[PDB]
C-alpha cells in the first residue's frame, strides 16, 4: 500500500462529523453566491460561469500550466464551464464540447458570456464510443468517484484508454483529469503514458480535500510518483491537527457579447447594395455602429444599430390534449416537443453553425454539365407553357389574411396589415417608383427581414430548441417578385404534368399514389436521401442556371425578372437582431450573394427545379454516363444532350421531387454511390459520411417523402387507399403544445387538431378514438383556429365548422383520382385501420394496459373535459 491508498483508507474510516469537517479544510473556493442566484433567476448575461469548473481551468491557465489555443475539445462537457472558459482566450478560435447528459447528468447550459459564437455544445454523446478527431486543445473532465479504490482506478484505466486514440493525433495543449493517480497500477500507466505523451500531473488548490484527483497537463514537467506522494502528502497532512479555514477568492467573470472571427467575406459588389446601406444607415443614423466584434463568418457585415428585441422563447400547453392523453404523459418523445426559441439568441445560435457557411465552387466540368441541363429541364418546363407578367389583381386577390408586410424603410410603414395596404394607392405608387428604379439599372428598397421560424420541435439540452431563419422581403419588393417570376407558381409550371417528376400542387392525402406509381417501373431500390439545409446550398452558378428562364421571355418581362433576379436574388442585403453586450439587443445589417431565401415568392419552384437538375446529375454517374474526370472538365458534352433527349423524360417521370425533398427510383443500385457530381456540387446529404454509398429502401411504403411514408389499405368493400403515416410521438406532440395564445382559444386549436387526424391519420387507432374524444369534449359549434402543419402539402380540409365524414368522402371517394369506384361511405366503422404489426411499428400504443384504461374510462375523461371548458355549452358524441 502507498500513500495514496493511506489517504484513501484513512478516508474510508471516516464519520459523517470527521468527512464533513474534512472536505472543505484548508483548501481554495471561489464565491459562487451570486453566480447561482442570477443562474437560477435567468440572466444569460452579466458573464457568470456556469460551474466552478471553470475556476479550476483558469487557475491552471494562468500559472503557465495550460496554453489554449485553435480549436478547443471539451469531453465531458457537463454544463459546460470549460468551454464558456476557453471561448474566452485570444489565441482560441473554435470550441465544441461534448458530454453525456440526460438522466442524472447535468446539461449543456446556455449562456451569452464573451465568445459563446464560437462554443458548439453537443448533448447525448457518450465519448467511450466516440472517434477521435485532430484538434489544437484537448480537455478531459471525466471521473466519477467512488468509495473503493479499485472502482476508482478501473474507470480511470478506462478514461485514460478512451483518451490515448484522441493524444495520438498530436493535440498542441491538453488537460486530462486523472481521478485516481495513487495506486501502484496507475503510477505505472502514468509513467508509461507520460513518455509517450509528456506533460505532468498538476494538484489544483480548488480541489476539496475529499479526492485525490489531479490534472495531466502539458505545461508541467514535474515527476510523476514525486507530485503524486507529494500531494498524497498534503492530504494526509490536512487529515491531522486543527482544522484550518477556506481561502475565498472573486469568481472569474467572463464578459458578454461575441467575438470577432476570421471572414472569408466576399466583395458584395457595393454598386449593387450601396443605396440600401445608405438608405439604411441614415434611417438609423443616431445609433448606427460598426460592431467590431460581429459574429459573421461568412457574411459581410455593414453596421448596427440600437433596436429592441423580437421573439419568443415559451412554450405554453394546450391543457384539453394534455387531459385527453395521458398515457403520453410518461413518453419522452411526445412530451420532449415544445415550441423554438426565436429571440436573438435563439435564432442566432442556430444562424452560426447552420446559415454562415460558404460552399466551395463546384469544378467546370460541373458548372457546364448544371448548364446544360438546366437548359434542357427549363426548355421542357416551356414545351406548352408560355412565361408572363403577374398583375395587381392577381396579387390582390392572392394576398390573404395572414401575409406579412415587411416594411423596412420610413415609407413602407404606413399600414397594420397587408390587405389595408394593397388598398392604398400610396402603396402602388411605391411599387411603381421602386420599379422604375428597376428599369433604371437600380434598387432602393428591396431589403431582406430574417428572423426565427415558431416551430414544433424536440428539445434540446432539456430546453426549448433554437428557431430555424426565415427572411423575406417587403410587400412592395415581393409584389415585384410575383410580377416577374410569379408565372413559375401561377401556372403550375412545376406540377406533375408539366415537370414530370415534380409534386407541385397536389396534397399529403396524393403523394403515396405517387410513390405506389413509382415503385412499378423497373429498377433498383428507392432513394430519397435528403439535404442537409438546401437553402443555404443554392450556389452562386445555381442562381446563374435558374436565371435562364429570362431568355424564355419577352424583353420587357425579361429586364424585369433580370432587375428581381441581379439586384435581390444574387446580392441580398439582410436585417437581423442580435445580442449585445450588457443584455442589449442590436440590429445587423449583412449582405452575401449565394443563398435562397425562405421566403423568396418562388422558393418552391425554384428549388424543385434545381432539385430535379441535380437527381438527374446524380442518375447520369450512376449509369457512368459521367466519369471521375468528368468534374475537372467535360469532354464531349455532347455524352450529355444525347442522354437527355434520349431518356431524361423517361428519368423525370421516376422521380418525385418537393422542393429540397425528394424520391427517386433509378435503374439499378450504382444510384447509391453516384456521390462525386452530388458533393462536387455542395449538396452534401444528410445523417451520413460523405463517401459513404446510399441507402434505399425495397418496400415503397417505408419511403420517407414530405416527412412521411405512405402505406395502401383496403376497405371493407374492396377498395383501396393510399394514406399518409408518421411516427405518433410527433403527431401528440406536436399537438399539445400552443404558441401563446383563453380556454376557447385553446380549446379550438384542439379541435382542429382532432379533425385533421380524423381526416389523414384516421388509420391510426389511437388518434382516431383521441379524435373522437377531442371532439366530443370541445363545444360543437365552436370553429376550429390555429396551425397543425406547416406542410405545403397540408391544405386545410379540416379548418371547417362541417361534418367529417363529409369531408372524408370528398377528398378520399369523391375528388379522389385514383379512386374509380364512387360509392361513398356510409359509416366510420367501416373505413379501417393500418396492421397492428404496423400500427405499432409507427407508435402505437395498442395491447398496453395504460391506454386500454384510458380507452375504457375515455368517456368519463370526455365529461371531465367537458366541465372544464364549460357546462352550458352544446356537446356531441362522437365516441359512437
Ligand atoms: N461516459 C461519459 N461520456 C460523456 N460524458 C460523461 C460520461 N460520464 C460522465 N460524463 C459527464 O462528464 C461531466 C464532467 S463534470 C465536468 C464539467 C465541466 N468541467 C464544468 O466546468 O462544469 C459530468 O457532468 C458527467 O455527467
Ligand atoms: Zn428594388
Ligand atoms: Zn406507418
Amino acid at each position: 500500500e502507498t500513500l495514496g491508498e493511506k489517504w484513501k483508507a484513512r478516508l474510508n474510516q471516516m464519520s459523517a462529523l470527521e468527512f464533513y469537517s474534512y472536505k472543505k479544510s484548508g483548501i481554495t473556493e471561489v464565491c459562487r453566491e451570486e453566480a447561482r442566484r442570477a443562474l437560477k433567476d435567468g440572466v444569460a448575461t452579466g458573464g457568470h460561469a456556469v460551474s466552478r469548473g471553470s475556476a479550476k481551468l483558469r487557475w491552471l491557465v494562468e500559472r503557465g500550466y495550460l496554453q489554449p489555443y485553435g480549436k478547443v475539445v471539451d469531453l465531458g462537457c457537463g454544463r459546460g464551464g470549460w468551454s464558456y472558459y476557453a471561448a474566452t482566450i485570444r489565441k482560441v478560435q473554435e470550441v465544441r464540447g461534448y458530454t453525456k447528459g440526460g438522466p442524472g447528468h447535468e446539461e449543456p447550459m446556455l449562456v451569452q458570456s464573451y465568445g459563446w459564437n464560437i462554443v458548439r455544445l453537443k448533448s447525448g454523446v457518450d465519448v467511450f464510443h466516440m472517434a477521435a478527431e485532430p484538434c489544437d486543445t484537448l480537455l478531459c473532465d471525466i471521473g466519477e468517484s467512488s468509495s473503493s479504490p479499485e472502482v476508482e482506478e478501473t474507470r480511470t484505466l478506462r478514461v485514460l484508454s478512451m483518451v490515448g486514440d484522441w493524444l495520438e493525433k498530436r493535440p498542441g495543449a491538453f488537460c486530462i483529469k486523472v481521478l485516481c493517480p495513487y495506486t501502484s497500477t496507475m503510477m505505472e500507466t502514468m509513467e508509461r503514458l507520460q513518455r509517450r505523451h509528456g506533460g505532468g500531473l498538476v494538484r489544483v488548490p480548488l480541489s476539496r480535500n475529499s479526492t485525490h484527483e489531479m490534472y495531466w497537463v502539458s505545461g508541467a514537467k514535474s515527476n510523476i510518483i514525486k507530485s503524486v506522494s507529494t500531494t498524497s502528502q498534503l492530504l494526509l497532512g490536512r487529515m491531522d491537527g486543527p482544522r484550518r479555514p477556506v481561502k475565498y477568492e472573486e469568481d472569474v467573470n467572463l464578459g458578454s457579447g461575441t467575438r470577432a472571427v476570421a471572414s472569408c467575406a466576399e466583395a458584395p459588389n457595393m454598386k449593387i447594395i450601396g443605396r440600401r446601406i445608405e438608405r439604411i444607415r441614415n434611417e438609423h443614423a443616431e445609433t448606427w455602429f460598426l460592431d467590431e466584434n460581429h459574429p459573421y463568418r461568412t457574411w459581410a457585415y455593414h453596421g448596427s444599430y440600437e433596436a429592441p428585441t423580437q421573439g419568443s422563447a415559451s412554450s405554453l400547453v394546450n391543457g384539453v390534449v394534455r387531459l385527453l392523453s395521458k398515457p403520453w404523459d410518461v413518453v419522452t418523445g411526445v412530451t420532449g416537443i415544445a415550441m423554438t426559441d426565436t429571440t436573438p439568441y435563439g435564432q442566432q445560435r442556430v444562424f452560426k453553425e447552420k446559415v454562415d457557411t460558404r460552399v466551395p465552387d463546384p469544378q467546370e466540368g460541373t458548372r457546364q454539365v448544371m448548364n446544360i441541363v438546366s437548359s434542357w429541364l427549363w426548355k421542357e418546363l416551356g414545351k406548352r407553357k408560355r412565361p408572363r407578367v403577374c398583375t395587381k389583381e392577381e396579387f390582390i386577390n392572392k394576398v390573404r389574411s395572414n401575409a406579412a408586410l415587411g416594411a423596412i424603410f420610413e415609407e413602407e410603414k404606413e399600414w397594420k396589415t397587408a390587405v389595408e395596404a394593397v388598398n392604398d394607392p400610396r402603396f402602388w405608387a411605391l411599387v411603381d417608383r421602386e420599379r422604375e428604379h428597376h428599369l433604371r439599372g437600380e434598387c432602393h428598397s428591396c431589403v431582406y427581414n430574417m428572423m426565427g421560424k415558431r416551430e414544433k420541435k424536440q428539445g434540446e439540452f432539456g430546453k426549448a430548441k433554437g428557431s430555424r431563419a426565415i427572411w423575406y422581403m417587403w410587400l412592395g419588393a415581393r409584389f415585384l417578385e410575383f410580377e416577374a417570376l410569379g408565372f413559375l407558381n401561377e401556372d403550375h409550371w412545376m406540377g406533375r404534368e408539366n415537370s414530370g417528376g415534380g409534386v407541385e400542387g397536389l396534397g399529403l392525402q396524393r403523394l403515396g399514389y405517387i410513390l405506389e406509381e413509382m415503385n412499378r417501373a423497373p429498377g433498383g431500390k428507392m432513394y430519397a436521401d435528403d439535404t442537409a439545409g438546401w437553402d443555404t446550398r443554392i450556389s452562386k452558378f445555381d442562381l446563374e442556371n435558374e436565371a435562364l428562364i429570362t431568355n424564355q421571355m419577352e424583353e420587357g418581362h425579361r429586364t424585369l425578372a433580370l432587375a428581381v433576379i441581379k439586384y435581390t436574388y444574387q446580392n441580398k442585403v439582410v436585417k437581423v437582431l442580435r445580442p449585445a453586450e450588457g443584455g442589449k439587443t442590436v440590429m445587423d445589417i449583412i449582405s452575401r450573394q449565394d443563398q435562397r431565401g425562405s421566403g423568396q415568392v418562388v422558393t418552391y419552384a425554384l428549388n424543385t427545379f434545381t432539385n430535379l437538375v441535380v437527381q438527374l446529375i446524380r442518375n447520369m454517374e450512376a449509369e457512368e454516363v459521367l466519369e471521375m474526370q468528368d468534374l475537372w472538365l467535360l469532354r464531349k458534352p455532347e455524352k450529355v444532350t444525347r442522354w437527355l433527349q434520349s431518356n431524361g423524360w423517361d428519368r423525370l417521370k421516376r422521380m418525385a421531387v418537393s422542393g429540397d425533398d425528394c424520391v427517386v427510383k433509378p435503374i439499378d443500385d450504382r444510384f447509391a454511390h453516384a456521390l462525386r457530381f452530388l458533393n462536387d456540387m455542395g449538396k452534401v446529404r444528410k445523417d451520413t459520411q460523405e463517401w459513404k454509398p446510399s441507402t434505399g429502401w425495397s418496400n415503397w411504403e417505408e419511403v420517407p417523402f414530405c416527412s412521411h411514408h405512405f402505406n395502401k389499405l383496403y376497405l371493407k368493400d374492396g377498395r383501396s387507399i393510399v394514406v399518409p403515416c408518421r411516427h405518433q410521438d410527433e403527431l401528440i406532440g406536436r399537438a399539445r403544445v400552443s404558441p401563446g395564445a383563453s380556454i376557447r382559444e385553446t380549446a379550438c386549436l384542439a379541435k382542429s387538431y382532432a379533425q385533421m387526424w380524423q381526416l389523414l391519420y384516421f388509420h391510426r387507432r389511437d388518434l382516431r378514438l383521441m379524435a373522437n374524444a377531442i371532439c366530443s369534449a370541445v363545444p360543437v359549434d365552436w370553429v376550429p383556429t390555429g396551425r397543425t402543419t406547416w406542410s405545403i402539402h397540408g391544405k386545410g380540409e379540416w379548418m371547417t365548422t362541417e361534418d367529417m365524414l363529409m369531408v372524408w368522402n370528398r377528398v378520399w371517394i369523391e375528388e379522389n383520382d385514383h379512386m374509380e369506384d364512387k360509392t361513398p361511405v356510409t359509416k366510420w366503422t367501416d373505413i379501417p385501420y393500418l396492421g397492428k404489426r404496423e400500427d405499432l411499428w409507427c407508435g402505437s400504443l395498442i395491447g398496453h394496459r395504460p391506454r386500454t384504461t384510458w380507452a375504457e374510462n375515455i368517456k368519463d375523461t370526455v365529461n371531465m373535459v367537458r366541465r372544464i371548458i364549460g357546462d352550458e355549452e352544446k356537446y356531441m358524441d362522437y365516441l359512437s
